């Protein structure tokens, strides 16, 4: 309403009651014009290799990205979540956009002018229907940053289609999105929607304190029996003589069990030692990937998978964890005291590591005259009786995914992490309504290409419910939290420096907390 | 001869679990039942010892 | 208030009981310490102090 009204306050705090626990956030965010109003055609460049060819569409629009667990929970918020529960997952949020500015910029003679203008609108739609490519759960930049005084720009919204090289075909599609229609906000008009998750499973918050190799009573005998011996010795030599035992705690690897660790796509292993590792360049020639259309793509996480097994901590997979910038880290080629690599060791209790083999099976029959060969298993597929865990969240990663639109998806949790959703959080697409400059005084049919320069600024706040599973836990040793470090430093962990940068120094994964299998 | 059920792990995805040595796949098993003889303490000292006793009545049931 | 605590039984608190130990020919530092009991009580833990003091001069009768 009118001018001189704020259309909203601040908000940002987490409240914890019972099984519940609700994020707020508010921020701000300015709007530039994106294409000059204009729809535009790309393609990859004329020099692409095949493996890099694209076709798609940018648009005038810009859209809202709250998809990283840092945009909702402090790092103490964190910790007060990894420490206490077992595990948890989001319910419902709200969303709101208040106290719009559109501002004109005049540039003329060489000195920059902005000054309010009281009448332009912005122009606001959630695509509940799902009815636009959604480009969100593809690990973008533009969240909502993690810091609450910082203030952010809203990213420009695009989308890829079908491509043959770098041209269309006949089944690629374009999107006006001003074909549908959108709410237009004047200073002073506010927006806001709700969205309800869809049922999902909690997010295991815990690793296992046992080992799907380590089930059983060790004081007790197995009644089943196992092959111990196919020889045995027969005077000067051996003969063929099968012989069977029943496993114990001294053959405790020769124990029939029930169940199998979870499946595997064999990842190449990099030292963080620089001297480790060979003296060539195999980032992609020895890279694990998948061909889809004759084109490869490096697989990336990739299924969940150990990073490393026991006093192997400077190993992980080429490319089987996520890797995050340390604040101020460039784009291309840096050090990799710039980045942050994740460690997914707590789930070796029941997934193979990345870099090893699944197994082993028999490649032959054998007999008096063939000596019995394996093989390597190298990727297994899912079998009767697998278990396995999901990759982990962290506070810097993504929390949801749009599950693919197709007929069949086996256990759709999002391989970079998160919850899998069939209907996620709608896209919050913006844009500033174009408005003409000065206009010809004879009448012209051509389409205006003369505008007043504009940009918006406002406030966005973000509340999320997420339920709670408390850890109920009756060891009777301490468990491991995530504490702050105990020793002075210059700066504090999760704090901005002298310059006010704000930084988050390492990654925090969720699994602290034990449970059994 | 054979078992009859197994605990399903308690993890976040089990294709088709049905245990492999055969038999029902239970979430929720039958329950553990443990037992075990209370101790009874032997003759003790008639001078008070902070440390824990070791010596029992050798009992069971 | 210096004489509260069970005689019979000792503490489960220590106390610095000596700062040197014979070496040699001489002494060397070297902490050690006790659990208090009937034979030293007047260095158990306790948990008061006397009240407040203002010392006065002494007089004969």
């Amino acid at each position: 309403d009118g001018v001189g009204n704020s259309s909203g306050n601040w908000h940002c705090d987490s409240t914890w009651m019972g099984d519940r626990v609700i994020t707020t956030s508010t921020r701000t965010w300015a709007l530039p014009t994106y294409n000059n109003h204009l729809y535009k055609q790309i393609s990859s460049q004329s020099g692409a290799s095949n493996d890099n060819h694209y076709f798609g569409y940018s648009t005038p629009w810009g859209y809202f990205d709250f998809n990283r667990f840092h945009c909702h929970f402090s790092p103490r918020d964190w910790q007060r979540l990894i420490n206490n529960n077992w595990g948890f997952r989001p319910k419902r949020l709200n969303f709101k956009l208040f106290n719009i500015q559109v501002k004109e910029v005049t540039q003329n003679d060489g000195t920059t002018t902005i000054a309010n203008n009281l009448t332009s609108t912005v122009q606001v739609f959630t695509d509940s229907e799902y009815q636009l490519p959604y480009v969100l759960g593809s690990a973008h930049q533009g969240c909502l940053p993690p810091f609450p005084a910082d203030v952010f720009m809203v990213p420009q919204y695009g989308y890829l289609t079908l491509n043959n090289g770098s041209q269309a075909v006949g089944r690629s599609s374009f999107y006006c999105l001003e074909y549908f229609p959108s709410q237009m906000l004047r200073t002073g008009n506010n927006f806001t929607f709700s969205y309800t998750f869809e049922d999902v499973p909690f997010h295991s918050s815990y690793a296992h304190s046992q080992s799907l190799d380590r089930l059983m009573n060790p004081l007790i005998d197995q009644y089943l029996y196992y092959l111990s011996r196919t020889n045995t010795p027969s005077g000067t030599t051996t003969q063929s003589r099968l012989q069977f035992s029943q496993a114990g705690a001294s053959d405790i690897r020769d124990q029939s069990r029930n169940w199998l660790p979870g499946p595997c796509y064999r990842q190449q292993r990099v030292s963080k030692t620089s001297a480790d590792n060979n003296n060539s360049e195999y980032s992609w020639t020895g890279a694990t990937k998948y061909h889809l259309n004759g084109r490869d793509s490096l697989v990336n996480p990739g299924p969940a998978m150990a990073s490393h097994k026991d006093d192997e901590e400077k190993f992980f997979p080429q490319s089987g964890v996520l890797i995050f910038g340390k604040q101020g880290s460039e784009k291309t080629n840096v050090d990799i005291e710039k980045v942050m690599i994740t460690d997914e060791e707590e789930i070796r209790t029941t997934n193979p590591v990345a870099t090893e083999q699944y197994g082993s099976v028999s490649t032959n029959l054998q007999r008096g005259n063939r000596q019995a060969a394996t093989a390597d298993v190298n990727t297994q597929g899912v079998l009767p009786g697998m278990v396995w865990q999901d990759r982990d969240v962290y506070l810097q990663g993504p929390i949801w995914a749009k599950i693919p639109h197709t007929d069949g998806h086996f256990h759709p949790s999002p391989l970079m992490g998160g919850f899998g959703l069939k209907h996620p959080p709608p896209q919050i697409l913006i844009k500033n309504t174009p408005v003409p400059a000065n206009p010809s005084t004879t009448f012209s049919a051509a389409k205006f290409a003369s505008f007043i320069t504009q940009y918006s600024t406002g406030q966005v706040s973000v509340e999320i419910e997420w339920e709670l599973q408390k850890e109920n836990s009756k060891r009777w040793n301490p468990e491991i939290q995530y504490t702050s470090n105990y020793n002075k430093s210059v700066n504090v962990d999760f704090t901005v420096d002298t310059n006010g940068v704000y930084s988050e120094p390492r990654p925090i994964g969720t699994r602290y907390l034990t449970r059994n299998l």
